[PDB]
């Protein structure tokens, strides 16, 4: 199950309108209180009018709406089950504006919801754009509207949440398809659960920011249930998904062909391990005792060229283990890994102990010291996040998490780690005064400007429970060494949520749950629009445009020339991300130094070090003096 974010509104006084209704299947059947009676559009003898179909509610009064429920026809028949939909609010009944929520509902008879940010409204409208099976009708047994306890206008200058994207599944794993710009999400063998999988199947779903279409697809070709895996975008631009429910499998997603390809089996079966792309396009993985057994799982490395997994037994997991109470089952999970110089992998935590992993010969691991500051040695921060916001200066921001995977209090601790040469002890200091809010299970993304957006989580880690939620996101401004609270959202994002940067510079935040019958499944996502996209008036700012790119594929050391429509002040490269269970080893930012060629023409050099400019796909963003970013240009960086 799922749940609405508010309280059901009294349907006493309501006035409802439909595009059609078959006698017996009248509009009002939908708000009668009887799950046995439903509204149904014309059929048979009345004809079969295709969708869109519409349900308009006049609540007669103004309420703080925050959601809606749609209980499908419970008579064993599928006819009229809403797939694609859009929800609109209106204070007047004429001017609706943009949908507050849209996406697709899974084809089943469970109550479906639309949770959205609170908005004062008198009129509601649900548009059924499609029928779950491609049929013409639309049926609704019961429809409810929810209200917030109160309404608080988002404050100016602190970004905005919305709209909500409804999905058929809990997006507990997501990636950005670099070629398409689509957000790819996967759950498990089921749309709402992982437990009891026969393995070999994965439900996936894609959201296209450009069209707003949510398209779903079952993957079986790779004979893998991709729940609880390792994710890395290799040197080739292919997404490497490893283990999880099918502990030894590897599945390869090729954005280019929009296809899933079976990969080689890992040497060791793992679940909940982290994997990281190396300076040579290879993928390194270590740990993962959630599945495939609980024992010391040393490193192994994947060669996209030979399509082999090679064990690196001397790349020892032991030094990176946290002191988790549940033991190894959790202690080797979600390592904060970063591919660095010369085939090295840096492990920034969660363990207090940081380490250098080497991939030559049978591997090696060297101690890089302890995460600490003037405030002390940092404790284990299981499920804390780690973001490399300046790969040129080797700057990594770390924050939140807790000593144990669950039933532990989250921290406010935040640190800056500055990496040097592999084998050396990096410098670590405290970040400002730490987070405004302790959190675990939160997610984060590095934005075009080098700031880090941090959202969701809870104060105390209790998987599948929406307790002690943090609704206030924070942004860390490196230049200022300051954290800034942003406008709060309304939907809890704890265990199993994700965040990804979209090519347009907005953040996609979604998921949480995946616990079957629980009422904590969130079959949605929301868009956060950072303040850099607005002007003072609260309207959207005008964005520089990249009118030209000399090439869309460059070698490390390579030079790119672009023309813009306006004079640009700054530019950055951001590696395409992948995310699951707080881990995102693919994203990183490179601040570029621009050569002003006159006539709004500029050139920049891509770092010559493939351990900085890890190969794969990147997004190029230009900023005007105002600080407004362009939408990204996609650049393939090859070694
Ligand atoms: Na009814």
């Amino acid at each position: 199950a799922s749940a609405p974010i508010g309280s059901a509104i009294s349907r006493n006084n309501w006035a409802v309108t439909c595009d059609s209704a078959q006698s017996g299947n009248e509009c009002n059947k939908a708000i009668d209180g009887n799950k046995d009676t439903f509204w149904h559009t014309f059929y048979g003898a009345n004809g079969d009018p295709k969708p869109p179909h519409t349900y308009t509610i006049d609540m007669k009064t103004t309420q703080n709406v925050n959601g809606l429920s749609m209980l499908p026809r419970q008579d064993g028949n599928q006819n009229g089950w809403i797939g694609r939909h859009e929800v609109y609010l209106s204070s007047d009944g004429t001017n609706w504006g943009s949908p507050v929520a849209s996406g697709s509902w899974f084809a089943d008879s469970t109550t479906k919801y639309s949770n959205f940010e609170t908005r004062p409204a008198r009129y509601v409208r649900l548009v059924a754009i499609t029928e779950a099976n491609g049929q013409p009708w639309t049926s609704i047994a019961e429809i409810n509207v929810f209200q917030a306890s109160s309404y608080t206008a988002p404050q100016p200058g602190l970004g905005r949440w919305g709209p909500t994207i409804d999905l058929p599944i809990v997006p507990a794993a997501a990636a950005i398809e670099p070629t398409s710009g689509r957000v790819l999400m996967w759950s498990s063998y089921r749309n709402d659960a992982f437990g009891g999988s026969p393995g070999g199947i994965t439900l996936t779903s894609s959201w296209d920011p450009s069209t707003g279409i949510v398209s779903d697809r079952t993957v079986t070709v790779t004979k893998h249930d991709m729940f609880c895996p390792g994710i890395s975008m290799d040197g080739n631009g292919q997404i490497v998904v490893t283990g999880g429910n099918d502990a030894k499998k590897t599945s390869l997603y090729d954005s280019s062909s929009d296809s899933w390809i079976p990969g080689p089996d890992m040497q060791v079966a793992r679940g909940y391990q982290s994997s990281a792309t190396m300076s040579d396009g290879r993928v390194f993985t270590i740990g993962g005792s959630w599945s495939g057994g609980v024992f010391e799982k040393n490193g192994e490395v994947y060669s996209p060229s030979s399509k082999t997994w090679t064990s690196l037994p001397n790349a020892k997991v032991n030094p990176m283990l946290t002191a988790d109470k549940q033991g190894l089952y959790r202690s080797d999970n979600h390592a904060w890994l970063f591919g660095w110089k010369k085939g090295s992998v840096f492990q920034a935590g969660p363990s207090t102990a940081m380490n250098w992993y080497y991939t030559s010969g049978s591997g090696d691991v060297k101690s890089a010291g302890k995460r600490q500051s003037n405030r002390g040695v940092a404790p284990d921060a299981m499920c804390g996040n780690a973001v490399m916001y300046d790969a040129v200066k080797g700057k990594i921001l770390t924050f939140g998490g807790s000593p144990d995977y669950q039933d532990s209090d989250a921290t406010t601790n935040a640190h800056i780690i500055t990496l040097g040469e592999p084998g050396t002890s990096p410098n670590t200091v405290f970040a400002s005064n730490g987070l405004y809010f302790a959190r675990t299970f939160h997610t984060s993304v590095v934005l075009p400007d080098g700031s880090t957006f941090i959202t969701g989580g809870q104060r105390r880690g209790i998987p599948f429970e929406d307790s002690t939620p943090v609704f206030t996101p924070e942004i860390y401004v490196p230049e200022q060494d300051t954290f800034y609270k942003q406008n709060p959202n309304s939907i809890v994002r704890v265990y199993h949520s994700i965040s990804l940067l979209l090519p347009d510079g907005r953040v996609f935040n979604g998921g949480g749950g995946l616990c079957g019958d629980c009422t904590t499944n969130h079959f949605d996502a929301q868009i956060f629009t950072p303040n850099y996209l607005y002007n003072s008036n609260g309207n959207l700012a005008t964005r520089p445009k990249i009118t030209r790119t000399s090439t869309q594929s460059v070698k490390v050391g390579g030079r790119i020339t672009i023309s813009t429509d306006s004079s640009i002040s700054k530019a950055s490269l951001i590696r395409y991300g992948t995310a699951t269970h707080t881990v995102n080893t693919d994203q990183r930012r490179i601040p570029l130094t621009l050569t002003n060629n006159g006539g709004n023409s500029y050139s920049f050099q891509v770092p010559s070090d493939s351990g900085v400019a890890l190969p794969g796909y990147w997004m190029l963003f230009v900023m005007n003096s105002a600080g407004v970013p362009s939408v990204a240009s996609t650049i393939r960086v090859t070694q």
